[PDB]
């Protein structure tokens, strides 16, 4: 049907504003502590404490299927990435000041890709 089509043309230019908004999150984190899973061979314990573990690589792989049906989605998925770095690491360590960070600086650009899907609907 062309109302099919038509939802599936949507779904495909809010993967090209996530596409957007993943490259931009990402350029804040420099260091690139975010940019793949944390390895299972060297905190081993990990799993022990994290449950849904999260990185930019994973969510762009579930971005490059049309996995994220709605901002909010995707917000989730950014929201794990800072909030299970803060509870692994401690208060006074450069992993937990570079979630602060993070999230700090990823605000302005979901404040804003927020205002854009509102808009172009
Ligand atoms: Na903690």
């Amino acid at each position: 049907s062309m109302e099919q089509v038509a939802m599936e043309l949507r779904l495909t230019e809010l993967t090209r504003l996530l596409r957007s908004v993943l490259d931009q999150l990402q350029d804040k984190d420099p260091a690139r502590i975010f940019a793949q899973p944390v390895s299972l061979k060297e905190v081993p314990d990990y799993l022990d404490h994290i449950k849904h573990p999260m990185d930019f690589a994973t969510m762009r792989k579930r971005l490059e299927a049309q996995g994220y049906k709605n901002l909010h989605e995707f917000e989730e998925d950014f929201d794990l990435i800072i909030d299970n770095c803060m509870k692994y690491n401690a208060r006074d360590t450069v992993f937990y000041r570079a979630a602060v960070r993070l999230r700090d600086q990823g605000g302005v650009v979901l404040r804003q890709a927020r205002r854009e899907v509102d808009s172009i609907g």
